């Protein structure tokens, strides 16, 4: 998986650096695509050394579930400051891909990005939106 990546381009879920996730498989989808699923509560993703430039205060995924779920954005770590949370209702199926996006604090500058996510979810991409 890449050393960095820029927060205004597409950001390959499946292309993450390191999990704690003990279930977390590579998932294809419908357009032959890829993915990350068979997450569970608790589990962590992360992605390292993503460029904000001089800022970004949104941000989009592209997401599958047939359960509400929702997933912290945190900087830096698990533990590191909170960004925002995406909120993710029911999209239909695993295999009905939505883009939701929401609202973040402003970030500068690299910092690896951590995915705190608390049920099932699969998840294409992603991407930051700027300030
Ligand atoms: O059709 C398959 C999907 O069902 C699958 O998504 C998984 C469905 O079971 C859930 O418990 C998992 O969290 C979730 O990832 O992904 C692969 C796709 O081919
Ligand atoms: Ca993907
Ligand atoms: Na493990």
């Amino acid at each position: 998986s890449p050393i960095r990546r820029d927060a205004f381009s597409i950001i390959e879920a499946e292309e993450y650096n390191s999990t704690n996730s003990s279930t977390l498989q590579v998932i294809g989808t419908p357009n032959n695509g890829r993915g990350i699923g068979y997450i569970e509560n608790g589990n962590t993703v992360t992605y390292s050394n993503i460029d904000f430039g001089s800022g970004a205060t949104g941000f989009s995924a592209t997401v599958a579930t047939e359960v509400n779920t929702s997933i912290q954005i945190r900087s830096d770590s698990p533990t590191g400051t909170l960004l925002g949370t995406l909120y993710v209702s029911s999209t239909g199926s695993w295999n009905t891909y939505n883009t939701v996006s929401t609202n973040i604090s402003k970030i500068t500058g690299v910092h690896d990005i951590v995915l705190v996510f608390s049920g099932p979810v699969n998840v294409d991409n992603f991407i930051f939106s700027r300030s």
